[PDB]
DNA sequence: GATACTAGATAG
């Protein structure tokens, strides 16, 4: 019921993945709804995927370790301070020290909002100041009431009344993407299967490799996996002697899209570039197989980008089973969504589906629309940020 | 003790 000043703060730094995407998507919504916004991030630690999204023209970097004043001056110039990430466990005494001093000098007329974007305790543990950050917050959000942040970490800090933790969904303006990359069914290459994600076990990269060597490759299809970095978690792909063809983001045009080829792995990607390639690929894959406890209503940005750019979304079954439609709590697998639920113990019925859609384009374009409208209903900004804006205000 | 989950050093 009035225009406010917002400061989005990422103390971990600008990593270029989910948290960075949420902030940018948060900034756009606030701006579109009449509010002034400033996006601030700590550059004490740097990241590879720092340019995946375009923020360079408006984001404001700051070195907490040696710019406390500018930092304090920025975080105090708003009505709502939203912290999406906290210093990592490797920043250096000065950084985590000044960040803690910042939380002690945020004027009284500022409502501090804290979003916890991680899932597993293992990730939650690599945070510094997360406890102080949470106690200073006037509002807290998490991906699941039954996730680790809620059931374990909030138990360690509040064994005199524990703050409420509201649930949220990482929203995105789906229409902007569609209206920008969607293509006519004729421009799509039904033989290019494109997987996107990062090198982490719950991201289902293994099953994509398996699915390619056993179904797509043998059938003349081509597979591209975008976003795999040789993180330590990559050693396992070495031990498992899994066939592949790595490509740096510079030599993308030397990638071989012909049949009878191993999984073509792309290092890391620029988000707008990936969407363009995806909007012209027959099927996009996002096999996140997170566990029941961590799943409530939150789909991931990689999930939403697939629906939004005009491809046929191929997600992990269990995921769509545990998650619930935002409109009526019903499982995502209970709707005629057009989505193709991936079954690990039945990759043949999955492949068969892809084959059908691969033959007649009428049904294909009939399934996109249903998938798009379904993902729109479930997680577009228009709805989700308004839900959060209301919890933050009242 | 089995098992998920979590880019860096350095030279051009
Ligand atoms: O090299 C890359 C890799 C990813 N992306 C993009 O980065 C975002 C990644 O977000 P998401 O798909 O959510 O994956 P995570 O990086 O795992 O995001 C984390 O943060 C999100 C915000 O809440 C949560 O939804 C996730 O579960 C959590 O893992 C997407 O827009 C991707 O298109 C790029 O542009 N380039």
């Amino acid at each position: 019921m009035g225009s406010m000043r917002i400061c989005i703060f990422m103390a971990r730094g600008l990593e270029g993945c989910g948290v960075t995407k949420f902030s940018l998507e948060q900034r756009d919504w606030f701006i579109k709804n009449g509010h002034e916004v400033t996006l601030v991030y700590a550059k004490d630690k740097s990241f590879t995927r720092t340019s995946s999204h375009d923020h360079k023209s408006f984001s404001i970097p700051v070195i907490l370790a040696k710019e406390y004043d500018k930092a304090l001056k920025l975080v105090n110039d708003c009505d709502i301070l939203i912290i999406n990430s906290v210093p990592a466990t490797s920043v250096q005494e000065a950084t985590i020290n000044n960040y803690k001093k910042l939380l002690d000098n945020i004027k009284p007329s500022i409502r501090v909002v804290v979003y916890q974007h991680d899932h597993s305790v293992l990730s939650l543990r690599r945070n510094l100041g997360l406890e102080e950050t949470v106690r200073r917050a006037d509002v807290i959000f998490s991906h699941s009431d039954n996730g680790d942040f809620n059931k374990v970490l909030m138990k360690e800090w509040y064994p005199e009344e524990a703050p409420t933790v509201y649930n949220f969904q990482p929203p995105m303006d789906i229409v902007k993407v569609r209206s920008t990359y969607w293509k006519d069914v004729s421009e799509i290459n039904m033989n290019i299967n494109r997987w996107i994600g990062r090198t982490t076990t719950w991201k289902g990269f293994y099953q994509m490799f398996d699915f390619h060597e056993k179904f797509l490759k043998p059938a003349g299809k081509s597979t591209v996996m975008e976003g795999l970095e040789r993180s330590p978690a990559f050693i396992a792909i070495k031990e498992k002697g899994i066939p592949y063809e790595y490509y740096g983001n510079r030599e993308i045009d030397k990638m071989n899209l012909a049949p009878n080829q191993p999984a073509q792995i792309l290092d890391c990607y620029i988000n707008s570039e990936m969407l363009e390639r995806m909007s012209k690929s027959g099927f996009g894959y996002q096999l996140s197989k997170l566990n029941q406890k961590y799943l409530q209503r939150s789909l991931e940005y990689t999930h939403l980008e697939l629906g939004a750019c005009g491809t046929i979304p191929v997600f992990w079954k269990s995921t769509g089973e545990n998650l619930k439609f935002r409109v009526d709590n019903t499982p995502l697998t209970s709707h005629d969504s057009g989505i193709i639920w991936f079954d690990e113990n039945d990759m043949e019925s999955t492949f068969e589906r892809i084959k059908e859609l691969s033959s007649d384009r009428a049904l294909y374009d009939r399934e996109r629309e249903k998938a798009y409208e379904f993902l729109y209903q479930h997680q577009d900004s228009s709805f989700c940020f308004k839900e959060q804006f209301d919890i933050i205000t009242k």
